[PDB]
DNA sequence: CTCTTTTTTCTCG
DNA sequence: GCGAGAAACAAAGA
């Protein structure tokens, strides 16, 4: 998932599990708990979920007075709320059981991670990760963004994916944002003029807030949290190879940029 | 059968 | 420090 999908999950969890006491925690894949599964089980069993937050693509469960469970879903992680008698599915790894149901984490590729840290360690954790600002008008300052782009000779798509200029874009929304901003993904950032940077900055905020409003991009639904999104119906370029650009009618092309599949319009995003 | 495809963080040179 | 490539892992498609 990217930031809009994780935000969608965050909102659903906030609505459904806040206030629930964790009765037990079980793992069939305990090695994805990077701070130690048995330690987590001992610390969190019997505690109550107080809140769910998000920073960039990270989910943050607020548990008990002092605990923060930092969850990254990476490429394929999925949460679902299930009955206590629900059958095991193949790639289920962890479950938090409550009195009336359970929260199951599944991840086919086993890339996702859990880390248990304390409340006063959350801000240092994300400083160490060097996560950039949230993609909001209030936090994403165009002036610093502009100065960083001016200084660099990185290509814009890989630099955006780093999470350091702004948090939250992954391959789908970086491709969408660069099409909306009319910028080619291989453009060296120190070649961007001020008006392009301004359109890029606003397009990042607008696309991600649109995607959040639509419940993220689900391809497809899965019975999991966040699986009823509608943003996939709004994609202009990602996965649209060979289809016609809605802006000019050129075929959308796919290339590889720094190892990643990259979808763009060659007319609207001049090299 | 092989090769390719689909977030973060490493090695290598 | 950089970029290129790939590991972590599983599955599906050519
Ligand atoms: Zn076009």
């Amino acid at each position: 998932p990217e930031l809009p999908e994780v935000e969608t999950v965050r909102r659903e969890l906030e609505k459904r599990i806040v206030g629930q006491k964790i009765i037990s925690i079980e793992a069939t894949y305990p090695r994805m708990v990077l701070t130690g599964f048995e330690q987590l089980k001992k610390e969190l069993t019997g505690k109550t979920i107080q809140g769910i937050s998000r920073r960039g693509k990270y989910l943050i469960f607020e548990i008990g007075d002092d605990f923060r469970l930092i969850s990254h879903l990476r490429m394929e992680g999925k949460y679902r709320l299930a009955t206590l008698d629900a059958p095991r599915e193949k790639h289920d790894h962890l479950t938090m059981k409550f009195a009336d149901g359970q929260l199951i984490y599944a991840d086919v590729r086993k890339f996702g991670t859990w880390e248990l840290i304390s409340t006063d360690q959350v801000l240092p954790y994300f400083l160490k990760k060097k996560i950039g600002p949230e993609p909001t008008y209030e936090d994403f300052d165009e002036k610093l963004f502009r100065e960083k782009l001016r200084k660099s000779t990185k290509k814009i798509k890989p630099y955006l994916l780093e999470q350091t200029l702004v948090a939250g874009l992954g391959n789908i929304y970086v491709d969408e944002v660069l099409w909306l901003a009319k910028i080619h993904p291989e453009k060296e950032t120190n070649q961007l003029i001020e008006s392009s940077i301004h359109l890029l900055h606003d397009s990042i905020i607008e696309i991600l807030q649109k995607a959040i409003k639509l419940g993220g991009s689900s391809i497809r639904t899965y019975s999991a949290l966040g699986s009823t999104g509608k943003m996939q119906n709004e994609l202009q370029v990602y996965g649209k190879t060979g289809e016609k650009c809605s802006g000019c009618g050129a075929e959308i092309q796919k290339i590889k940029v720094a190892g990643r599949g990259t979808h763009f319009c060659p007319v609207c995003q001049q090299k």
